[PDB]
């Protein structure tokens, strides 16, 4: 077995398949660099709950992925069990906190912030989950701008952070403990004929043969697979969501006991702080749909997240010293939802487009892979996110319409910006044209979601050209 | 007859112009104040009648507070029926007096937690400790409003039975009421009150003449301690009433709507606070800033207007900023110096005061006004009144230090209620900054009193010449008392 | 008759009036309008006699606009002798008709580059060409001015002898002058003017009287071609004249000091402007606010004064923040359709107008009352005024591309103005998807004439039907022409 | 011995090492330092060779400060040789030293009128009395920049051969020449340097090891009072050096674009400044914070970073906002206690010490190599830096009230910079509030020193503790030198 790609997936499916097939060799491909890399960017957060938008949870395919990452959290106290088992005391803790708390502000589209608060209030009555809202005066730690305070404030027990780089290094010491082999090259290239998969080609130029090879290699996944035939159209495009943290020396080297964050805002990006050990804090995270990769913060990115964190978590903040500033690609699928599972290459399998919230549901996700793997059927809920498809049309053309526009809005909202009165009734009126007229145009059957479209409007017409092109392809191809 | 007469023509001296000529056939009594209403409070309020939304933190924090707010409770009992007896003396062409029933106070993050998160928790627990109606709903399920996001509410509380009326229509509903009753309007103001051998006499009014009178009244707003300080001793005896200046506006809506409540938020900086009271004819109401003067001021600043707007078209509908400005009014809301109320008699014979009401008098009016009359009757009126007796040493109703953390943090919130936008460490620094200066004032203006904060700001930013006499008013009250 | 019936009783009308009864004193001159003036540009006006600081690039890129200009330079050489012919009718009592001498022009960047920098520029151009005295000096010499630092000017520019007037003062001063050369006014308005047989016989009143004449002269400011239209085929051979509504204010200063001369911006988004007039008293005039309305409106809407206040206290005098609001004035500037005055004679014999002047028809009054009173004795008034026939086709002064380019920069300019705080990206994109929208309107509206941006703003806000009528009234009017 | 150690690896010491090599062929020169660099300010330089740019009106007001531009001045005509010197040790594939020749001074209105518009007419003053060749230019003339509109300059100054170097390539440089020269480097830290009998024996390194020289020659930038003040008395002969912490970035730019020449504004609140430096490769350096700290820092400030990003991207050009960050730089600028460098010889033979340069250290680099390296040779160097030699009691170049002033008025400019939005009375309250906390910091320290308002800042927010230490170490220097 061959795993192509070394984040939270390529490492975690790698993790299982070494403990539960010691008959078989398996290798994992990718560089310490982690170029492009999500998972050693996020803070991060155990994220199911949190994650809840009225936008997703309003789609049958959105219910699915909030079902799926609702499971993930049963799994994480023995996994993290499991991987810290293999190490030391001197190894660090991978669990930074076991709560969240949901802030409520007005630093933001009441369309989006006031929908999602009651959302996330819905999903977990519903789920039974243990929770509560809270007075936001019995908030430990949080010292807001007066301006863009919370003024709600919600407890979800349970629902807590991991250290990333500690995971990414417990899941590596946990694979070779189990017998895995980490090759630090690349794939270049996947070899099959007669329908089934030989290997893969590595950027130093050698041959490794496999039965099966896994490619996990985050918003990099597609672009490998798309290069067999008949697969450029049948595997749905994975693009980059470039999204920016940082990690800071506290004032006093204080921190919250809890995660902190909002919803789910603009475009997919979102405020949050993640507890870490040894007076450092997790500070994130923006997102931007780019359709070639980024691996720099731009300095509006940089701006946005100190200025948010500053204002609405703590003061303090603005004090604290900066030690890093990280970016990562969160694989963002074209269709908005994962690709999980088998392909029409026997011994080929996929694990990505996980977007926001790959890292939770990766114990889960490897766990299903591996059953299919096994002749097992894995986990009930996950067929429809199988990465052979046509692109998935989870919404109506006038629903994301609505929603490209609502979230242009809220990047003014969440500046926060200060406008004459009228200007953003004009500014909604003259934005439904555009965004309508570029729909119309990609394609008659297929609409990108919001965060995409944005993308899409503000690209090059030979990039807009391209993707027409390419949605003609794949209705050719499934119709 | 004995005769009466009442000097001021604003909610209170009218109520109790009423009251008399209802209830004392044997009496005349002659009512003055003219129809400009220089300074009048009563024509520029909205008005609310509030109980529970001026409730705050602070007010409910002093004994006194709690004595003062229990009478605006009671008082909500008595309108109903007042005002069918009001509108009873007219017919369908003058209009209701009744605007709203209920009332909705708003939650948003344009104001210091310190006082907005603090009295929205101050306003539930005094509704739940009275068992009135009330519930806390959903800002989406708010009527009308449309606020800025950025400004817009994440909490709101309906308050049942809490309402409004229409001020103009109050007072010519009080003219008519005064009038079938047996009352006389004369549009003269007094210049002085005569009185030898501890009695009144009567007015000398501003065209020259001389009324007689065994009994006057006092109720001319701002006004009302100036007029009697004139009389011996009273100068040092009965608490200086300055000018609470407030600005509101008349607006004629975009579509001609309104609200089906009172909106509002709970008291801001220096009782000042965002309301909008509905009105008929497709005109609200907006209110009010408030700033006490030493000196009265009957027009608004430009700085009063701009906050004013600013603040209901950001945080209550943003269809206001297109709505046509009908009218800017200003009036003195009558600021007592010690912050309580002066209400019934003196040492004096006959003469008697209604005032120092500040942003409550026209809610309590028919309580205050059964209360004077029935003390003019020889009654005791209404139980807890007589702590707020117009002759007395000023009352202190907090400690100098619980004044001095009000006065810092009510600066602060004219900051955020803006709201400013200022580099993050500027506030804390603001703050312990402001600390040494008010400490310096209060040490230096009193050993033993200490003006409460509204008052205190307005003397931080007056004259050198101002606050010395001030010096010199406190140690002459201290020398008249002690 | 040999009667003149003169049809409004603004800056234009009793200036014309004072010309035709100081020129023929052997006919009657009946001057018709109410002391009430509705909707009245000239009491709103400050005002400035401006000629210098009323030039933009845009104005100064068209030959029309170039034509106009040299008439507010030739009006302004008229204005001492006028001014000294008017106070010679009073008393010292009446006051002085004129409040300063010279003009500051400042540049600050609480606005758009686009308009402020190209505007100043074209200032100073004018300013040479014309060899008029004038001095760019340091912003530290400009006395009394005390902006906020952030909205404060970094170039200052002196123009010699281009001063103001007290509007009302020279409003009285009209008057007085008129009655003193045996005119009559009749305080009524004009209903309709009755003409047969290819000439003016007089005016029916809104009292239901009929006054005959063998001259009628529209001076009715924006009401001016609504009147006129009634005749038979004028509703397409007289330009449409709609509502500049513009929002001044009275204010009295917090010392009772002012400047000793104008202080001005250049001309702002869609013809409004910040200005600050000197007035006697203690009082300054700030101003002023512009919107071309379809239909007149008489009160300012909330964000009219907000945006006037916020703009004087930030960028000329934080003094004025605590300075009381006196008066809110509103008026209606005469803006006509394809951005020219209507002035002069008629396809019917007696019938002429004065109007259209948008935003310095108080300026150029003594100019334009000359020219038509010289054209009434069959002169040939002043050169260049010929091109402003009151019955024409539509002016198009500038092209489609000009006007869109225009609309957008314009457009742009009120956040810029206001000022906003918004994301750096915002901005561009807001201009990328305005230009598609106006484009489309202009296209829309007719195949040959294109409203100036003042006006294409007011139309790409209206109702649908407001704009459909639009598209038939220019569909006549080319019909009639072509 | 006759051998020399220089002890510091960035501009100071291997411009003085250079120097010494290459005038004394026949001695052995030693220079100590690491390649990180700790908290070194030449990499962290972008940097301008900043002489008229760094004029301020309250540094040309002293003395001191008129002695210090005028070093400037006379540094500036050595960098032309200079870089030819340094170039000629290396081909053209090393990179060229100077990234721009001139240097463009731009005034916006983000910021204090009592500090930017006072600096910009220092500045032209400054240009004018050097005879220097300079020219205030059109805004729209200046190349490359797109500024928001609100942020816009309104005025801006070409200053023609005030340019920058890329500080890396002449740190490479300075090394290959030092080399060349026979220099060798050692790359350890200086731990203590040894003396006895009035006289320099060497230097223990931080490897253990001893060093034999006749001269040391002290440039360890913030370090260097630290490593001298162990020997006897100097702890209060040698004034104190602390950390001028400055941030600034490295930016590729969205088309690989970049300006011609320097882009700056005057030096700003607490010697903060604005300013862009011309890289090669699609580069450019922005820069740069400053913030005097009692201990080293080697990190930016989330504030820091947000307030040179949010400048740049409003104020040059708005297409930095889209721009790739590549690197958050940090450096400490040697500030010294009394507000002027530390230049020349000792008490003790053979001991110099190069420090305390500030914001100009690499500017003023060739020149005080020269001054040193002549002195060492028993010269009397450059005239006019005799006042700067380093065993000195602590200079008084202002008045406690100039500092009083000026602390108030920089802390009123970080407001305006930011740029806030407050009511408009809230400033003077402010100014009013800050002058007495100030005042009594200033009377606590000493009765006859102040600290410069950089560091009085520092001192005002610093712990009890460490303003104590400073009220000691004031006393030690009062009763060393008194
Ligand atoms: C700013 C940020 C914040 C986040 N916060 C959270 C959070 O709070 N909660 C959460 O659950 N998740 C979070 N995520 C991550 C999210 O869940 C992602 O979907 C998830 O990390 C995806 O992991 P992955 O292994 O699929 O991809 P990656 O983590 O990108 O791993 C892919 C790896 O494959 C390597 N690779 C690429 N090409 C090749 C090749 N040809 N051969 C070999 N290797 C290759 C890459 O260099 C990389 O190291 C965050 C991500 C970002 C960017
Ligand atoms: C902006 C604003 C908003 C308000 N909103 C509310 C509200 O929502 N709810 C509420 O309950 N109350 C409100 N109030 C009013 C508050 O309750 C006042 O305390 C109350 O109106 C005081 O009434 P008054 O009759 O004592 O004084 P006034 O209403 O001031 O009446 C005094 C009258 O006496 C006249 N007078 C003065 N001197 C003489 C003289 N020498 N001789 C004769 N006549 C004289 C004056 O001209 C005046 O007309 C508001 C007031 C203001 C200014």
């Amino acid at each position: 077995v061959i795993v192509v790609g070394n984040g939270v997936l390529g490492l975690s499916v790698g993790v299982e398949i070494a403990r539960t097939r010691p008959d078989v060799r398996v290798t994992l491909l990718g560089k310490p660099a982690r170029q492009y890399g999500a998972t050693p960017a996020a803070g991060a957060m155990l994220g199911a709950f949190g994650e809840v938008t009225a936008h997703a949870l309003a789609s049958e395919h959105g219910r699915k992925k909030h079902a799926l990452a609702v499971q993930a959290q049963r799994l994480w106290p023995e996994w993290i069990e499991s991987l810290e088992a293999t190490g030391t005391a001197a190894d660090g803790r991978i669990k930074t906190a076991d709560d969240t708390v949901v802030l409520l502000n007005t630093v933001g589209h009441s369309a989006l912030d006031d929908a999602n608060f009651a959302a996330v209030l819905t999903a977990l009555k519903e789920a039974n989950a243990p929770h509560e809202e809270i007075a936001v005066e019995s908030v430990d730690w949080i010292d807001p701008d007066p301006n863009s305070r919370p003024l709600r404030a919600l407890h979800i027990e349970g629902e807590g952070s991991v250290d990333s780089g500690i995971l990414l290094a417990a899941l590596e010491r946990s694979f070779l403990q189990a017998g895995g082999r980490l090759h630090p090259v690349d794939a270049t290239e996947i070899r099959a004929s007669h329908g089934r998969v030989e290997g893969v080609v590595t950027d130093d130029g050698d041959f490794l043969p496999a039965g099966h090879v896994v490619v996990a290699a985050g918003a990099r996944s597609q672009r490998l697979v798309a290069a067999l035939p008949g697969l450029a159209h049948r595997i749905p495009r994975i693009y980059d969501g470039v999204g920016v943290s940082a990690l800071v020396d506290t004032w006093d080297g204080s921190g919250p006991a809890t995660v902190l964050r909002t919803s789910n805002r603009a475009f997919a990006c979102g405020l949050h702080l993640v507890p870490r050990a040894g007076g450092s804090v997790y500070i994130g995270a923006t997102n931007a749909v780019c359709l070639e990769p980024r691996g720099a913060a731009s300095i509006e990115e940089t701006v946005f997240l100190f200025n948010c964190a500053t204002h609405q978590l703590h003061r303090g903040l603005n004090g604290s010293e900066l030690r890093k500033v990280q970016v990562g690609s969160r694989p963002a699928p074209i269709d908005g939802f994962p690709l999980i599972g088998g392909t029409s290459v026997e011994g080929l399998w996929m694990l990505s487009g996980t977007y926001r919230d790959g890292l939770h549901m990766s114990p889960l996700l490897a766990r299903h892979v591996v059953s299919l793997m096994d002749g097992g059927t894995g986990v009930d809920g996950l067929r429809e996110f199988r990465p052979e498809r046509d692109l998935i049309s989870a919404w109506s053309r006038e629903e994301i319409l609505d929603d490209v526009v609502r979230h242009t809005m809220a990047t003014g909202y969440e500046f926060p910006w200060r406008l004459p009165l009228e200007w953003p009734h004009m500014m909604e009126t003259f934005l439904q044209g555009p965004f309508a007229e570029l729909a119309d145009r990609l394609s008659d059957t297929y609409t990108p979601p919001a965060d995409l479209m944005t993308a899409i409007m503000f690209s090059e017409r030979e990039q807009q050209d391209e993707l027409i092109a390419y949605y003609a392809d794949v209705h050719r191809e499934w119709h």
